[PDB]
């Protein structure tokens, strides 16, 4: 079994890279893939760029060069649901674009032609991710994650996202792109995001402070999930 | 031929005329995309039908580059005209592409710029020059300038107003070009957009697009065929 790992948090990618045995590096397209074994399981690891095109490029390269059986995609996100807490981990049931609009031709908002309205994560991977998160004494929240190429963290902007996607739990900038690529290649995936900030609430942590702890937690989550899936 | 010319269009309607002219055609079907390889009027080509929007274009461009290794990429198809001199069927040539719907201005970036990328992607000067020579040879009306891309079909109202405000130099709007430019940038592959106008991105753009997609496909195809031949030998 070969597990592909795409992470947004630099420190998580660095820690995982350091842990990989028999490491090799594939360098191309302004992207880099690290391959080897993580605690005995073959993996392929990439740090996602920023925004949908960069994320899609990376995902496509990882799939074509490494042919993993599944994708685990980690990072951080903004929480849209007021019931979230900083440090909660959202597990995607589905991902949608908050900035796609071909409604002039009758499509649902967020849906692109030739795509479903939302890209669904794999039921087995969702369940496995949730179980691993909970085993690490963290809180897993299943729900819709929305993505787009605008960084949105202010009250007005988050309220607009919430009006268009009232069921959305979290927002960030790469999840839907990675899900779209995986979907189109028929590769099962799960998206996991640690909640850095909740809409209209001031976090007790700076983003850097959050990343210092979240990246360590996410690294452990990945190691745990890789082991559960393979062994 | 010395050069292998990569060509990317989003829709069936945009690729169908070129596809039917490929000799020794083979089809690669991967990741939701279709790639057609062979010769167009003796010139080696690799024609991608990407699907619509930025991720589809990025995915497809990546596959085209990896499987076919074209020397250059031409993005063709339809576009919404923003410059005042553009009629339906007229040609637009990129000098540069930008995302109209990217915003990380909170971190000090230019509007439309994403981290790790220039604010705009410069199209290749030789490709632009070649496109312009073709325009003159074919006696067509054209505009060279900034083309902006996003995952929205622009249909007047605030969507159009936002583009005109943020990118008053944009001559056309579409849904793939900048994504392709971004992938090409990452691999240092020369790129140019040569599209034709289907609509003017106004309140009636959906009706105009429906009616005139075929005309835009015809004119963009004529341009692309002519340009392929001009580029065949380096
Ligand atoms: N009005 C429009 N908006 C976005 N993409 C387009 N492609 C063709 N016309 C368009």
């Amino acid at each position: 079994m070969k597990i592909g790992i795409i992470g947004a948090m630099e420190e998580e990618v660095t820690l995982l890279r350091d842990k990989i045995d028999n490491r090799q590096t594939i360098t191309l397209g302004g992207c880099e893939i690290y391959t080897g074994q993580l605690n005995g399981t073959e993996v392929a690891l990439l740090k996602s760029g920023i925004g949908k095109v960069a994320a899609a490029l990376g995902a496509t390269l990882l799939l074509e060069h490494c042919k993993p059986d599944v994708i685990i995609n980690t990072g951080s996100a903004g929480g849209l649901a007021s019931t979230l807490k900083v440090g909660d981990i959202v597990v995607s049931d589905e991902t949608r674009y908050h900035d796609a609009d071909v409604t002039a031709f009758g499509y649902e908002y967020g849906q692109l032609p030739g795509c479903p309205a939302g890209f669904k994560a794999d039921d087995k991977l969702i369940a496995a991710a949730e179980s691993c998160i909970r085993e690490l004494n963290l809180n897993a929240v299943r729900g819709l994650i929305v993505s787009g190429d605008a960084f949105i963290n202010g009250s007005v902007g988050l309220a607009k996202i919430r009006h268009n996607f009232p069921d959305a739990v979290a927002v960030e900038m790469e999840a839907t792109a990675i899900a779209h690529v995986c979907h189109n290649f028929n590769v099962p995936f799960v998206v996991v995001r640690a909640i850095s900030d909740v809409a209209d609430q001031q976090s007790h942590l700076s983003f850097d402070e959050f990343l210092a702890v979240a990246a360590k937690q996410s690294t452990l989550m990945v190691e745990t999930l890789v082991q559960k899936l393979a062994h």
